[PDB]
C-alpha cells in the first residue's frame, strides 16, 4: 500500500524495455535474426552495469551484427518482442490517470516504436538509439548524439524531461543496475523482476516487484 501511495503520487512514469515492458532484450533478439545470438548475448552480458562504457559495447555488438533494414523489418514484422504480462494493463490505467508514460532504451527506436505502438505511447515518448542505413539499407552506423547512446543515458533522458515538462514526481521502473542509477534524477525508482531478478538490484532498492499485477493492486478495474 506504501508502494501504491508513491505510484500514485507520479506524474510521470519511465520504463525501460528489454526485460521490463518486454520478456527479451532487443539487441539479442536482432542478434538472433542475423545469426549471431550467441557473440552478442555474451557482450550483453558483459555491458550490464557500468561494466564497460556503454557506446564502444554498442558499437562493438552492431559491428557483429550488421543490421540491414530489411532485417530490422523481419524482426518486427515476423518476431516482434513480447511485451511483459500485465503491463498493457498497467499503462492504460497510468495513461487512464493522466500519468505521461515514457519509454528509455539502449535499444532502437525501430523496435522500440513498434513497442509503443502496442501500448499507445506516443513517440514522442520514446527515448532509443538510432539506427542508421545506406541507400540500400545495409548497416551505417547510429546516432551517437542520443543520449541513450552512452552511460549514464537514462538518467539524461530523465534530466531532459525534467527540464522541458517541469514534471513533480518522475518514477524510474526497470530491472538493471542502470535503471536504478538513474534515481536521482528521477525521484523514485522501482526495481522490476518478472522477467529475470537481478539480485543486487533486488537487494538494495527501496522498492522491488516482480508482477505488475502489484501496482494493479488499487481497486483492480
Ligand atoms: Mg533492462
Amino acid at each position: 500500500s506504501e508502494l501504491r501511495k508513491l505510484f500514485y503520487s507520479a506524474d510521470a512514469v519511465c520504463f525501460d524495455v528489454d526485460s521490463t515492458v518486454i520478456r527479451e532484450e532487443g539487441i539479442d533478439e536482432l542478434a538472433k535474426i542475423c545469426g549471431v545470438e550467441d557473440a552478442v548475448s555474451e557482450m550483453t552480458r558483459r555491458a550490464m552495469g557500468g561494466a564497460v562504457p556503454f557506446k564502444a559495447a554498442l558499437t562493438e555488438r552492431l559491428a557483429l551484427i550488421q543490421p540491414s533494414r530489411e532485417q530490422v523489418q523481419r524482426l518486427i514484422a515476423e518476431q516482434p518482442p513480447h511485451l511483459t504480462p500485465g503491463i498493457r494493463e498497467l499503462v492504460s490505467r497510468l495513461q487512464e490517470r493522466n500519468v505521461q508514460v515514457f519509454l528509455i532504451s539502449g535499444g532502437f527506436r525501430s523496435i522500440v516504436e513498434h513497442v509503443a505502438s502496442k501500448l499507445n505511447i506516443p513517440a514522442t515518448n520514446v527515448f532509443a538509439n538510432r539506427l542508421k542505413f545506406y541507400f540500400n539499407g545495409e548497416y551505417a552506423g547510429f546516432d551517437e548524439t542520443q543520449p541513450t547512446a552512452e552511460s549514464g543515458g537514462k538518467g539524461k533522458v530523465i534530466k531532459l524531461l525534467k527540464e522541458k515538462f517541469h514534471f513533480k514526481k518522475i518514477i524510474m521502473i526497470g530491472d538493471g543496475a542502470t535503471d536504478m542509477e538513474a534515481c536521482p534524477p528521477a525521484d523514485a525508482f522501482i526495481g522490476f523482476g518478472g522477467n529475470v531478478i537481478r539480485q543486487q538490484v533486488k537487494d538494495n532498492a527501496k522498492w522491488y516487484i516482480t508482477d505488475f499485477v502489484e501496482l494493479l493492486g488499487e481497486l483492480e478495474e
